[PDB]
C-alpha cells in the first residue's frame, strides 16, 4: 500500500510525417506501487528494442518513467503505450495520433533507491544517479557496480575514489538489508532519496530522505536526523539508533552529503559541458486535439527540443493572449532535451487568426510564429 494511478503521456520529437523518422516518446508517472509494465506497441505487438530510464520519484514519492523509441508515423501503422498496474483493471492502451497531438536557481545530484521487499528472503532493489532531471548513473545489482551512463558519468572523478565509493554502496547495502531483514513479526516497499542541492552563490544543501510503502518516514537536517510525524514510532526509533546507537555512519553521510556530492556534482556539470549541450532551437508545429464536444476545436502547439527548460508558449489572437490556453507538463525528451505542448478550446468559426507563440532564450529574440489553419 497505499495505491496511486500511473498518468499516461504518449507524444512525438518531431512533427509528424509519413515515411519520415521520428521518435515515440511515453512518460508513465505519478503510480504507486513500483511494480507496473510498460510497453511501446506498433500494431499491437510489443516493441522491442526500446529506451527506458531507470525507475525514479517526485518529492510526492511517486514513481516515474520514460520511454521512447525510434518509429515512422504512417497512414496504415498504429502505435500506442501500454500499461498495466495494480490500479488497473485492464491494460491501459494509449494510442498516439498525429491529429490528437500524441495521446495520455540550484542543481542537484541525487541517488535514488527503491526497495521491494515481498517477503523476508525475496527483494527486489534497484537505484540510480540522477543529475536534475537527468538520470547519469545506473547501478549492476548483481557485480556492486557502479553503471557510467555517459562519456562524462566519471566527472572528474580517479578511478580510485570511485571505486572506494562502490565498495562504501556495497556495504551500505549490505547494512540497511540486514537491517531491515532482522525487526520481523508482510509486503512493503522502501524508497530513498539522498544527495546534494547545489546553490547560487554555492552554498551546498544536503538531503538523506527515506520513506515507506510510499509514505514520508524520516530525513536528515542540519547534521541531525528528524522523523516525518506519524507518529511514527517506527521512524522515531531508526532515527533515534542513527542519532546515537551507531553515530560516525552520519559522520560518513554528512561528509558525502555535504562534501564529494556538490564537488562530484560540479565534475559532472564540467565534464558535462564538453560534450552538450549549451543550448537548443527548439522546433514547433499545430496539430489539432480530443475534440472538446459538438461545434467545438482544440488546437494543439507543439514545442519540442529546447533546452534550457524556461519556456513561453501562449495562444494569441494578434498581440493578444487567450485566456483559456493551458500549458501541459515540460516532459523530457530522446536525448537529453525538452517537450512542451499547449492547447486552446475554441468554437468552430472562431478558430481562424489564431497563432501559437514560442519564445526561447535560444531563438536569439526572434520568436517562433504558428498560425492554425484548415
Ligand atoms: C540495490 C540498490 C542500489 C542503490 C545504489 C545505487 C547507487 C548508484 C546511483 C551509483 C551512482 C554512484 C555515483 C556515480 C557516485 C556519487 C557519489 C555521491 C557523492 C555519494 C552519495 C552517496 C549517498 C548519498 C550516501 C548513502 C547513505 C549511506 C552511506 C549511509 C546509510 C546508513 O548506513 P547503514 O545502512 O549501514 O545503516
Ligand atoms: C515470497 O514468498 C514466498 C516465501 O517463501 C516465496 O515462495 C516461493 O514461491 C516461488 C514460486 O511459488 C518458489 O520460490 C517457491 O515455490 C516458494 N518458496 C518456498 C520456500 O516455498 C515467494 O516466491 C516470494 N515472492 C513471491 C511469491 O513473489
Ligand atoms: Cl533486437
Ligand atoms: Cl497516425
Ligand atoms: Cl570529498
Ligand atoms: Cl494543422
Ligand atoms: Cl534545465
Ligand atoms: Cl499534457
Amino acid at each position: 500500500p497505499i495505491q496511486r494511478t500511473p498518468k499516461i503521456q504518449v507524444y512525438s520529437r518531431h512533427p509528424a510525417e509519413n515515411g519520415k523518422s521520428n521518435f515515440l516518446n511515453c512518460y508513465v508517472s505519478g503510480f504507486h506501487p513500483s511494480d507496473i509494465e510498460v510497453d511501446l506497441l506498433k500494431n499491437g505487438e510489443r516493441i522491442e528494442k526500446v529506451e527506458h530510464s531507470d525507475l525514479s520519484f517526485s518529492k510526492d514519492w511517486s514513481f516515474y518513467l520514460l520511454y521512447y523509441t525510434e518509429f515512422t508515423p504512417t497512414e496504415k501503422d498504429e502505435y500506442a503505450c501500454r500499461v498495466n498496474h495494480v490500479t488497473l483493471s485492464q491494460p491501459k492502451i494509449v494510442k498516439w495520433d498525429r491529429d490528437m497531438g500524441g495521446g495520455g536557481e540550484h542543481v542537484s545530484f541525487h541517488v535514488i533507491q527503491i526497495f521491494s521487499f515481498v517477503n523476508q528472503s525475496w527483494a527486489r532493489g534497484q537505484g540510480s544517479g540522477w543529475l536534475d532531471e537527468l538520470q547519469t548513473h545506473g547501478w549492476d545489482s548483481e557485480s556492486g557496480t557502479i553503471i557510467f551512463l555517459h562519456q562524462w558519468s566519471k566527472g572528474q572523478f580517479s578511478n580510485e575514489e570511485l571505486s572506494d565509493l562502490e565498495l562504501l554502496f556495497r556495504f551500505y547495502l549490505f547494512g540497511l538489508t540486514r537491517e531491515i531483514q532482522d525487526h520481523a513479526s508482510y509486503p512493503f516497499e522502501v524508497q530513498v532519496k539522498a544527495g546534494c542541492e547545489l546553490h547560487s552563490g554555492g552554498s551546498p544543501e544536503g538531503f538523506f530522505q527515506v520513506a515507506f510503502n510510499g509514505l514520508d518516514l524520516l530525513s536528515f537536517q542540519q547534521t541531525t536526523w528528524v522523523p516525518s510525524p506519524g507518529c511514527g514510532s517506527l521512524a522515531q526509533s531508526v532515527c533515534h539508533l542513527l542519532n546515537h546507537q551507531y553515530e560516525g555512519v552520519t559522520e560518513t553521510v554528512y561528509n558525502l552529503i555535504r562534501s564529494t556530492c556538490p564537488r562530484f556534482l560540479l565534475g559532472l556539470l564540467d565534464a558535462g559541458k564538453m560534450y552538450v549541450h549549451r543550448q537548443v532551437k527548439p522546433e514547433a508545429w499545430l496539430s489539432s486535439g480530443p475534440s472538446p464536444g459538438p461545434g467545438r476545436l482544440q488546437l494543439v502547439c507543439h514545442v519540442s527540443g529546447f533546452y534550457p527548460k524556461p519556456v513561453w508558449v501562449m495562444w494569441m489572437r494578434g498581440e493578444q493572449e487567450q485566456q483559456g490556453t493551458q500549458l501541459g507538463d515540460i516532459l523530457p525528451n530522446a536525448q537529453g532535451t525538452w517537450y512542451l505542448r499547449a492547447t486552446l478550446d475554441v468554437a468552430d468559426g472562431e478558430a481562424a487568426g489564431l497563432s501559437c507563440r514560442v519564445k526561447h532564450s535560444s531563438l536569439e529574440g526572434q520568436d517562433i510564429i504558428l498560425y492554425w489553419h484548415h
